[PDB]
């Protein structure tokens, strides 16, 4: 069955999707670029995909492809009851049908509140602020800041305190140019609320400045200009770190470059990419981000599905902005704010770039060019080697290469590194990168119990990061167990001097039976060898597993006491393994940002004890961290030591290491000529086989 | 400026023949010694006084004498003694002063001197030509048997049960040509009594046949004639992975290569590596294996020292070899038994190569050649970066490439990969791999309790691997303290809603006083932030300092219980801070191994309740596994997933990242040429000329 079922809609299928939604949905339909709140809207069309049973009928069994179809989502606020609707609409390219699934998903209309802000709607916000409400304090912004086209806004988080609200927070910053204004708060956060329909009515609830809470910004000046508020003189412009990102250092001589002697030895064909060892399919969700599907090692399928399907992060503070903020990224999203991989720097030079298309609150579709990296990268350390002087003399290793694919999803000041990494061992690493700006606040009054000074008038506030990812694993075929292997040690008379004890050391394998069994918290500990397996088994009769190995350091998570903790109960678990359905695709939504009080879906439900034994699993891994800023962090946030995710690791899969049979492989007898090219393809890079190609000339994906 | 460079060959001769004239003839060379005899066992650099090396880098005043230290078995009288000596001074030594005493405070009984390489010989003419043939008519059917050239063996880990043992346990294997011959155990162990003087009065303790116990070969030989014993034929030949390593598939395209367009970055001196950031001085002692000293981080030192201290294997099993079995690694050597790296195999192709010298076990100064890699490589992550489409369009970022220095040392089956890597945000990264093949037993009845067939007649022993690390920071200078910085969640009324709740989020710092609480107990949890520190600040006010970030699945350690357990205290700590003394230099000792019930160091003596409140601090970090072996381990363990070790990561050290004054930084706006040469340096012969191939060769 050789189709590309999992492949991110084109553009013309886009365009097509928007063709046929325009025709039929009312006149009325405004664009979602321009579109207030009262107005009919698509705000996002991507691709559906396709339910399993059908999807691998056909890559495996050769039946007919299933209808490939996309989801619409659709802001209908012209209504005296405004509703979202998620409608489906198929067959591409050429659609006939549109159904609405609302109502069949999640069991009823969505509160039109639970709405992602539009741009538009941050553009209202910003006129509100800036043209009505900022100039009634104009007297205190000369007096501080160089009074409004040098300042600028910023979001946060959930919106409001209770299911319903629609009140933001938003900070003051410098508008810095040429670099990130985060770092330069000027100490002013307005709740603005929006709640309503008509901007019009739009109030600001409360203000704060400088450590105080006032009911206006016009009782802020009173209280200025009655000389009743010492004000900061906050600096504006200033050098380096805190202010620039160009280096001031010239140019030295060149960094390492990698280059494949005799061509690539992979290809990317649209979705899919395919190499002498491992075949898979890869995409970004709008929301969800990065996924791949349908991978084959050696042409069998280990992985049906792994995919991001949540990113958190939880802040504390002095100010109001700071310790309401819990941004649940696929509320913004991790597709949507994808951004150009710039060669030589995000991935390797001669790597190939992939451009990716979307439609999300525009009527045409727009592209991301270089969105996409696939290369082959040389490790440096070999896989495995031995080196025998003992009794016989030999050599034989094999340098380590692996295969990498990699997006980055740049959320306001926040640049989220995806990487999936494919080891010739038959090994899959997952890894989660934080790289970019920090947010941060003004710094006042009793710091420190919340995060660290980190320049001039900058907090760098506390926070952790936490990720999700779904791996649905078909370890040889859909029917699975989950092991749980470990050790442990037995004091015993020695056999042979009884007199004597020793500690003597075992394996303990325990067979989970039920969700609740597989479904471990953070906090407490974890099985050492935890692994998805097969009835069926090895050469040396051993269960066939896949082994999950984690790499965390988690925060702790969100005490449960809290209303708002529900929008992201998979936070709270390290590990979950769980019955696969239809009915449980994912473990957030686009929806939970904006209303975690009554989550549009929360994760804790899936956990509902069934049975997992011999049964379709799938894998819920948690993975993150808790970050106290520091002077390091400016300008960005380094990758070294923050890489956070986890292996999909061969225990007793195979009869053997696979990676026995690689062409790459070197071995070599002391009795033979070690640097002879007939016994080692290591003596003929030099003779001939060298030749740095010409490089293509730099490009870049440019910017909105 | 040479302080820390291994002993060269001239300074190896120069310390034996002034040794030689000094120790009284009947002096045998080690190579050929038996145990009555006098000996030399090593000759090696002997490390300064860090006052008086101090003194020397920064200070300005001259070098502390370069010193050696022998070891010495004086097995030739009425009480035999191991014997440390120290001679200086290099490279004309006029003195040697017996050290012994005032170290660890008496003689050094002679049964925990390591079993030399004539011994292991002696133990197998015993075997072979005495002994094995009092079994020849078992060993014919079921093993092949020829008088003893198809079989070989293997040791095993203490030796006995009680202190003043020295009895070992010895697998027999094929000895397959040209792989590894770990994987054909043919189910016979023997344990052998050597402790005597007298190779002639060494006898057979025990015998293990097939999951029985015999008190000698004549009996098993018996019982078998009778009848008795259900024997199997094991095959002795076969194909693929249990018995190769040589790849039956011709080589492909080949695999992509790393250059240096313009040349190298960095340069080796002697023991001394340097760079446009870094620089650091490198080396192997003999038993403790590697360790760089000095590393100045664009020019400032951040540590004086970090050195493998120790690796440890216990083992677990079915037969008494496998579960007596606790290999403490220095007792063999990480230096000694470091092996050349195969370029373009081991490193990158084109690293640049060093020598190693050593002398042990031999007179002369032997050489293992391309025993140290030092290169840059380019990561292809990014170590930092930035895309700007909001407010204000720009690009900023920077490839991490890095610098790195690697040995393995091969002990038997197993190859520990060393690696340090040298970030340019100023971290420094320490890595530990284990590959080659495992060590396994014979198939036989309750297996899985104890581990996994992995090939035919072949059981994957379960094992915990742990390797030791000690980390001198001098954090700013000598003084520092440590800190743990931590978080939590306090419930408050949200200020401008008082009737609505807010779980509010709080960072936690406590300085850490006394030993006893920066000591933690490998299975308690440990705080998220823990870094040593300075009196002094970075500019924004915060103490300096460097993190440790560790990277652990740790084991169950050996249980307390143990009469065993103290010869490596340190397996059951994570991490221990600890006042710096010249009297505690070293966490285990190359003597520990043969006798750990009455252990030559002790490490948790270290942790004795002092202050570490503003003093010269060391951290001492434990890494390891848990390794139940699978079929994936043949033909050997890989390293995917199995690095180990630890970040020390810099903390309010500097003002800013470092990095942002980088050489090979990029940055440019939307209104720019991003692909002109004048704003980006990416946008701008026949390349690699690569010298012919090479190697080390073997013993
Ligand atoms: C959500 O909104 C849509 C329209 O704004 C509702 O769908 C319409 O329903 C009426 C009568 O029920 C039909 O005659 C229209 O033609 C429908 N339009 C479409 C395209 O679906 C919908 O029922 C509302 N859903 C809920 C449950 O609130
Ligand atoms: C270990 O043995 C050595 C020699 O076998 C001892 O060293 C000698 O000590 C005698 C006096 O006891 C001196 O006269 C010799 O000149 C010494 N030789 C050297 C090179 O030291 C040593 O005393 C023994 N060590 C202990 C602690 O017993
Ligand atoms: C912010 O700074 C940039 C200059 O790079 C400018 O183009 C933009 O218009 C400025 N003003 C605001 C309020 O966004
Ligand atoms: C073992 O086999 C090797 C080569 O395969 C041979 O050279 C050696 O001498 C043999 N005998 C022993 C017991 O070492
Ligand atoms: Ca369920
Ligand atoms: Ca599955
Ligand atoms: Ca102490
Ligand atoms: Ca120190
Ligand atoms: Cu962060
Ligand atoms: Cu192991």
């Amino acid at each position: 069955g050789q189709s590309q079922l999992f492949a991110d809609l084109s553009r013309e299928e886009l365009t097509a999707v928007m063709r046929f939604l325009t025709q039929r949905l009312g006149p009325g339909l405004v664009d979602a670029a321009q579109a207030r709140p009262s107005d009919n809207c698509v705000f996002s069309v991507e691709l559906q995909l396709p339910p399993k049973a059908a999807a691998l009928a056909h890559l495996d069994r050769g039946s007919p492809p299933p209808a490939r179809e996309a989801l619409a989502i659709v802001f209908f606020g012209r209504q005296p009851q405004p509703n979202v609707s998620e409608l489906v609409v198929g067959p591409l390219p050429h659609p006939s049908y549109m159904r609405d699934v609302t109502v069949e998903r999640h069991g009823g209309p969505l509160p039109y509140h639970r709405r992602p802000v539009l741009f538009q709607e941050y553009l209202d916000i910003d006129q509100m602020i800036f043209n009505r409400e900022l100039p009634q304090a104009s007297g205190l912004l000369h007096h501080c800041c160089f009074y409004g086209r040098n300042l600028v806004t910023m979001t946060t988080a959930p919106r409001g305190l209770q299911s319903g609200d629609r009140a933001t927070w938003f900070g003051l910053y410098y508008n810095i140019s040429g670099a990130g204004f985060f770092l330069h708060h000027v100490g002013l956060e307005l709740l603005v609320n929006h709640k309503a329909l008509d901007p019009a009515r739009w109030t600001i609830q409360k203000v704060f400045y400088q450590g105080r809470y006032y009911d206006s910004l016009a009782q802020l000046e009173a209280q200025f200009e009655a000389g009743l508020v010492n004000v900061v003189l906050i600096p504006d412009n200033g050098t380096g770190g805190s202010w620039s990102l160009k280096s001031p250092v010239p140019p030295g001589p060149a960094p390492p470059l990698q280059f494949y002697p005799q061509g690539p030895r992979f290809s990317v064909q649209g979705s899919r990419v395919a190499s002498s060892l491992w075949t898979f399919s890869f995409g970004l969700g709008a929301f969800s981000g990065p996924r791949i599907f349908d991978v084959r090692f050696q042409g069998e399928r280990l992985v049906y599905e792994i995919s991001l399907q949540e990113a958190l992060a939880i802040y504390g503070g002095n100010s109001p902005a700071a310790m309401t903020t819990r941004y649940v990224d696929g509320g913004f999203g991790m597709g949507k704010y994808t951004t150009p991989l710039t060669r030589g720097v995000d991935c390797p030079y001669l790597a190939t770039y992939v451009d990716w298309h979307f439609l999300l609150e525009s009527q045409a579709p727009k592209t991301i060019r270089d969105a996409f990296c696939v290369f082959e990268q040389n490790q440096g350390l070999p896989l495995r080697r031995h080196h025998s002087d003992l009794y016989s003399h030999y050599f034989g290793g094999l340098a380590e290469t692996v295969l990498v694919v990699r997006s980055m999803s740049t959320l306001l000041n926040y640049d989220y590194v995806w990487d999936t990494v494919f080891h010739p061992s038959g090994a899959i690493e997952i890894r989660f990168y934080a790289t970019g700006y920090i947010s941060s606040a003004f710094l006042f009054g009793a710091t420190g119990k919340y995060g660290n000074q980190v320049s001039e008038h900058t907090l760098g506030t506390v926070h952790t990061h936490s990720a999700h990812f779904k791996v649905d694993l078909d370890v040889a075929g859909l029917e699975n167990w989950v092991w749980a292997e470990d050790m442990v040690f037995v004091p015993m008379a020695v056999p042979w001097s009884p007199e004597h004890q020793l500690q003597r050391l075992q394996v303990t394998r325990k067979l989970l039976e039920m969700e609740e069994q597989a479904a471990f918290l953070v906090g407490s500990a974890t099985p050492r060898y935890l692994y998805l397996a097969s009835n069926h088994s090895n050469k040396w009769g051993h269960p066939r597993g896949y082994r999950i190995q984690m790499l965390s350091f988690a925060g702790e998570p969100l005490p449960q006491n809290s209303s708002m903790a529900r929008g992201f109960s998979w936070e709270r678990y390290q590990l979950a393994v769980t019955q696969r359905k239809e009915e449980e695709p994912s473990s957030s939504s686009v929806f939970n940002q904006n209303d975690p009080w009554a989550p549009t879906v929360d994760f804790s439900d899936f956990i509902n004890n069934e049975t997992i034994a011999g049964k379709d699993l799938v894998a819920w891994v948690t993975a993150g961290f808790l970050h106290i800023p520091h002077a390091e962090d400016i300008p960005n946030t380094v990758t070294v030591g923050n890489g956070v995710g986890f292996f999909l690791r061969p225990y007793n899969f195979f009869d053997e290491d696979p990676s026995f049979y690689s062409a790459d492989s070197i071995y070599f007898r002391g009795d033979q000529d070690a640097g002879a090219c007939e016994v080692n393809p290591l003596a003929c890079l030099p003779q001939a086989a060298a030749c740095a190609p010409d490089l293509p000339a730099f490009s870049h994906g440019g910017f909105s």
